[PDB]
């Protein structure tokens, strides 16, 4: 058993094109106010580009899990990157006001690329890393996806100003499409040369035993719903992660609703939410490494998310840009930091079930509730304004906060750990 230098190269290249793919998810959402003008469509149409990532994940996750089990790690890496690259190049042919379905086709291809991407941050961690480095590698791969949202918020409004000239607008969006298409192609070329089917030597004793050994997905998902505590977590995780998806997808229509212009700052706020959550996730992760208070920390963070969501809901109105930056970062510290926290707490209640099944069902719950939230809050924003849409998120987070309080600390991994110790 030996570890290899290439393990980091695989992580960064995956994290780079996972960042690239998550760039394309919010690519339209981060500059939603302008893509409305370019294609001449209503708001609900553009969020579907971010929502088609969410709608496609639900039915195709199980077939993609089947593909990974047969064709291995590398083919999913190539297929995810190639579809991300192909979807990026397709968007070049959509640079006209009358070619909106073309970018939908391209975004669907990128959305079909996501199921090959979000499923294997933890999968790469087990294949390439030793036991102590799995949690470090898994975080970096996941934070790469989050960094894509942050970079996908900051960059697109810098490249594309708000201009009503259709032809100059087509010119700037082309540059973003060219860079993202160029970056995806470069990453695809990198994926071809650095990704390998298997390491040279097994990286850990756990991985070596897996290779030496070598239940089903249908059986695992069936037994998981027996655990009431896990069922409660899935509903609450979807209530929180789905709220973040709706908040980030609709962030343009609310920040620019009260602040005309300020597309570049609205991207920074989106970056601030994601970046603060990245800092908040690390703090919570290290805190759990010493305290192991998985239930108490999760409930406090969920409550702090509710207070963070409530405070941002009522501070968005006064019109002070800096206070919106502070509370969005304060909310993101807990709301975005909960996203990796929920996966860690899910393994607590589901050990020894594999992380893939637990993360996948939480991912489905995030997609399902995100779509419900995005559609509903989108209709609430149009019909009743931005604050009721945010309060609508607060109500479900209040329900999520109350529901998490009834979750019992059935930390079966902790029981298993102390059983091995004694
Ligand atoms: C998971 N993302 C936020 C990257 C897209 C929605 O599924």
């Amino acid at each position: 058993i030996k570890v290899s230098r290439r393990r980091w190269a695989v992580v960064l290249v995956f994290s780079c094109y996972s960042m690239c793919n998550s760039f394309q998810w919010i690519q339209y959402g981060s500059i939603n106010n302008i893509f409305m003008h370019f294609y001449g469509v209503s708001a609900f149409a553009i969020d579907w580009l971010s929502m088609c990532y969410m709608l496609t994940y639900i039915p195709l996750l199980l077939p993609v899990a089947w593909l990974l089990e047969k064709f291995g790690l590398r083919t999913i890496a190539l297929t995810g990157s190639a579809l991300n690259c192909l979807g990026a190049w397709v968007k070049l042919g959509s640079l006209k006001p009358h070619l909106f379905p073309v970018t939908v086709v391209g975004q669907l291809i990128c959305s079909v690329a996501q199921v090959f991407i979000l499923g294997m941050p933890s999968r790469i961690a087990s294949v390439w890393f030793g036991a102590n480095e799995v949690s470090t590698a898994c975080s970096v791969a996941v934070f790469g996806n989050q960094l894509g949202i942050a970079i996908g918020f900051l960059v697109p409004p810098v490249l594309v100003p708000n201009i009503e000239d259709r032809d100059e607008l087509a010119y700037h969006i082309s540059i973003m499409f060219y860079i993202i298409g160029g970056v995806a192609t470069l990453l695809l070329i990198l994926v071809i040369i650095v990704f390998k089917e298997k390491p040279k030597y097994p990286p850990s004793r756990a991985q070596s035993l897996s290779y030496a050994l070598t239940a089903s997905y249908l059986g695992s998902i069936a037994r998981l719903f027996k655990n009431l505590n896990f069922v409660l977590l899935v509903i609450t995780y979807g209530l929180n992660a789905g709220a973040f998806y709706a908040l980030s997808t609709l962030l343009n229509r609310m920040v620019i609703w009260h602040y005309p212009g300020e597309e570049v700052n609205a991207g920074r706020i989106g970056l601030t939410i994601v970046i603060a959550g990245m800092l908040g996730a690390v703090i919570s992760g290290i805190w759990l490494d010493r305290s192991k208070t998985y239930k108490e920390t999760t409930l406090v963070v969920y409550i702090m998310t509710l207070v963070g969501m409530v405070v941002y809901t009522f501070t968005l109105n006064l019109g002070h840009l800096w206070v919106v930056f502070i509370t969005a970062g304060t909310m993101g510290f807990f709301m975005t930091g909960y996203l990796p926290l929920g996966f860690e707490f899910a393994v607590e209640l589901t050990y020894p079930e594999s992380e893939g099944i637990s993360s996948g069902l939480l991912n489905i719950s995030a997609q399902v509730f995100g779509i419900i939230f995005t559609i509903s809050q989108g209709q609430i924003i149009d019909n009743y304004g931005t604050k009721p849409g945010n309060i609508f998120l607060c109500v479900f987070l209040t329900l999520g906060a109350a529901l998490t309080a009834f979750i019992k600390a059935d930390l079966r991994r902790q029981k298993a750990n102390k059983e091995t110790l004694e």
